[PDB]
């Protein structure tokens, strides 16, 4: 369930990050300051032996990131996540039928100044992410609120 | 982008994403709706020769993406991107000696009300890093601003203060 990680500094080129999962397995990713990244998967008994390595630019590292951390397709069953070694939960509300919410305005409802709770996008029924909603984002039926914040923050801002 | 990218649906299992790099490697990633991931890569010459393959839960999946995507350690010597699957700009802005928006909050300078962008971190001097900043975060001397909007919008933010 959770990973090992060890990271050093390479001065003057980047960071390298040596990854050990669950499934005893081993991928190592060095970040260049430049945008590179080489990712290496070793044997796991013997780490001499490459598998295999890739070379990504920072824009095919950050699309497969995203792909990959659930930001493209989320997985349907997980409603809230937690950061590791961070208290920040993030969770997909839909908004049902008749919530008070509805056809009303982040800036109306004034969630982060009234409940700390930040809107970081908005999945509408079409199914297309609005990144960084404003104040004039209108709240529409079966729309997906991706939330940010405490827990405590959420319950309140739910409830409401 | 430079990645030729095919997803397809797997009824009852998620989604499979199957990727081809600028340089013609290969890699597919399977995503569970149950959080579970599973990522092969492939003989670029021959799609049918596994080279590697990998298992993960949600939150490893989640922490790899994390140092993937340039969210743990950022790379030195970028000072904007074109966001993954948007068309929308992140931007890293120092702000510099007698800079006019110093001492001043993000409510006051009312920065996403009246340019359209968002500071999404706040990076101090020392590294140290703010995520998610609201209207009562102060902006002071060496601090760098991640910026998120578009091109134009960013322009006219840095231009102004
Ligand atoms: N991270 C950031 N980056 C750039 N500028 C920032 C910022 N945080 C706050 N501001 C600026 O401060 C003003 C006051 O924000 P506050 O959170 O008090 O009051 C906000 C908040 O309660 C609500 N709101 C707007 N967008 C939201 C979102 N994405 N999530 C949650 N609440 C939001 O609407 C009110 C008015 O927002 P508006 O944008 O007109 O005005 C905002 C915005 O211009
Ligand atoms: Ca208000």
């Amino acid at each position: 369930s959770g990973l090992n990680i060890k990271e050093n500094d390479l001065p003057g080129i980047g960071k390298k990050f040596e990854i050990e999962t669950r499934s005893h397995e081993k991928m190592t990713i060095i970040i260049h300051d430049d945008g590179r990244r080489e990712i290496y998967r070793f044997n796991d008994r013997d780490p001499d032996e490459l598998l295999s390595n890739i070379s990504l630019d920072d824009s095919e590292a950050r699309q497969i990131a995203a792909i990959l951390g659930g930001m493209v397709y989320k997985p349907q069953a997980l409603e809230s996540i937690e950061m590791a070694f961070s208290d920040l939960i993030i969770e997909w509300f839909k908004v049902e039928k008749g919530a008070k919410s509805i056809g009303r305005t982040l800036g109306e409802l004034d969630v982060r100044q009234n409940y700390d709770v930040t809107v970081i996008a908005i999945i509408k029924h079409n199914q297309e992410k609005l990144l960084n909603p404003g104040a004039d984002s209108i709240i529409e039926e079966n729309d997906t609120l991706v939330l940010s914040g405490e827990r405590k923050h959420l319950k309140k801002l739910i409830h409401d």
